[PDB]
């Protein structure tokens, strides 16, 4: 147990943490998404042709290949934000490396939809738009790749989170103690039992018209715990069937087992 | 919604639990801890004996003779039983008779399989699971060792109950978690989801202050329950992936065209 004044400490701590590791935040890509700004408009890409012009090997692998290499640089920023965690780097280094093999892509789909509305999804800093149609209808197994991203993202997105809410969120997921594999189950809890109450409390607080706001952010991790298990399976369709392609070694290693 | 509210809500939904479900998790716990002896299940011979001396009603042999098929028949045959009791137990949510009646139908369609799961948890320990309303015991070894894919499909209701058990809940404290379970307004097709969501909300708080009564040193007991409800929706997909394994394999498992209907 926390008290009061403790727990909104450790929420002003995680959301300053999740301002310096994350640079592309929630409030920066709405206020891209929804325009009225001369100054930060995005270039949309929704065909072959724009997609050749938005840059100043096959298309549908170019945008995979891209997607991949965000995604390492999500790792990072992920691995970057875990260390913030107060009493993340205390705990078993082995329990370390599971928490973050069985995290990074829950927490990288929760944070994708902070890109996305149900038209498309920012890219490149914020610099470019991607819409929903033109990934939905690449060829292949990749056109359904992208498409139940953005279903998540937008029943994800009508909690209507900010950043403040996303970021002890994002802890939560990390300080998971049901991942396989783990040593020390305990502290692991201890921890997560601080950043639930954290999370309870900054969402009524921020969210006070919004009932069972808690409850209903958490059923969400069930929609997360899906969509890793379905993305996980499309890879390996993808590995069996173009075996000109690699991955990155860090996504490698979090795929195995 | 007041604190009074909540706490009628949640004695009307125990009382109604009470009378749905035949064998409860107070009285499975008094049955296997050891507090009128049930029948052991241990092996080939001694399941030869129950079925002769207190005849289980859903692993008697009916057409297929090979032992694995019959127990993997029988809880095929109980889970359609159970979706009867949960049924009836779902007309005493207050608001869910009110509901569209294919809403209805799609929550139960989408829900029982998670509810049973839940269930079927107060009637296991690490050792084994209550049969025929407490009046049998057959123990996970035996289940383990089934040949080919049997043995296989019976192992992870064991671990998912072991550790869903370690929360510790009450019938009371499940008679909620199960209504809010079936009020699930994310289920495909439902065609006026802001009633269910209505009712969800009103369930969700009887569910946490239930929690915070019943169990005060049990910190963030609530949001733990809310993530058991992932595992509830692994395990009920991994349940789908064993089935049609089976399907595709086993040609021993026809029954009587007219029991293949009922248990569909
Ligand atoms: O900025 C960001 O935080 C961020 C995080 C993620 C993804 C993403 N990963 N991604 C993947 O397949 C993937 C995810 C996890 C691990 C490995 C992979 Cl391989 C996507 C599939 C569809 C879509 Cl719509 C997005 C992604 C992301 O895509 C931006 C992008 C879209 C199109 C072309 C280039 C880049 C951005
Ligand atoms: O009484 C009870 O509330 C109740 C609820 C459930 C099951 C059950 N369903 N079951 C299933 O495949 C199933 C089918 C659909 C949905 C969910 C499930 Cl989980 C089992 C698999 C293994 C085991 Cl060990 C038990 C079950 C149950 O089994 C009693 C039983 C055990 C052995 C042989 C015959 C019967 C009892």
């Amino acid at each position: 147990h926390m008290e009061s004044a403790d727990l909104r400490a450790l929420a002003k701590h995680l959301y300053d943490s999740y301002i310096k590791s994350f640079p592309l935040t929630k409030a920066k890509a709405r206020a891209i998404l929804t325009g009225k700004t001369t100054d930060k408009s995005p270039f949309v890409i929704y065909d072959m042709n724009s997609l050749m012009m938005g840059e100043d090997k096959e298309v549908a692998i170019r945008i995979f290949q891209g997607c991949q290499f965000r995604s390492v640089e999500a790792v990072q920023e992920i691995t970057e934000y875990a260390k913030s965690i107060p009493g993340f780097v205390n705990l078993d280094l082995n329990d370390q490396v599971t928490l973050l093999k069985y995290g990074v892509h829950e927490i990288i789909y929760t944070m994708l939809a902070s890109l996305m509305n149900k038209d498309g999804v920012l890219i490149s800093e914020g610099q470019g738009f991607m819409t929903r149609e033109f990934l939905k209808s690449l060829r292949k197994p990749f056109g359904d790749f992208m498409e139940p991203k953005f279903e998540f993202a937008v029943k994800f997105n009508a909690l209507e989170l900010d950043d403040s809410d996303l970021a002890i969120f994002i802890a939560v997921i990390i300080l998971s103690g049901d991942r396989p594999g783990l040593l020390n189950v305990k502290p692991i809890e201890d921890i997560q039992d601080n950043l639930l109450q954290a999370l309870e409390l900054q969402l009524k607080l921020n969210h006070p018209e919004s009932s069972q706001l808690f409850a209903k952010l958490l059923q969400k991790m069930t929609d997360l715990r899906q969509i890793v298990t379905e993305h996980v399976q499309l890879l390996q369709v993808i590995k069996k069937t173009e075996t000109d392609m690699s991955l990155h070694p860090l996504l490698q290693e979090i795929y195995k087992d």
